[PDB]
């Protein structure tokens, strides 16, 4: 796949229509904390309760990967893998 890292900052990517918004009960500060397809690392969340929402006109937002305020645990952004 293609990759564009956001090293040293937050992701903040606006979700595209049809795309999943990933949330994790264990890792997220709260239920508004979400991760995009570029960033969500399945390895961070193996035995966690992860849910996906789907981006629409009413359901939108920005990816919180790299926003320290959004996460209990250190995330390993999928984009950073090579
Ligand atoms: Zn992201
Ligand atoms: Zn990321
Ligand atoms: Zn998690």
């Amino acid at each position: 796949g293609s990759v564009h890292k956001h090293t040293g900052r937050n992701c903040g990517r606006k979700f595209k229509i049809g795309e999943p918004l990933y949330r994790c009960h264990e890792c997220g500060c709260d239920d508004t904390c979400v991760l995009c397809i570029h960033c969500f690392n399945p390895k961070d969340h193996v035995n966690h309760h992860v849910c996906t929402d789907i981006c629409t006109e009413f359901t939108s937002g920005i990816c919180d990967c790299g926003d320290e305020e959004a996460w209990n645990s250190p995330l390993h952004c999928k984009a950073e893998e090579q």
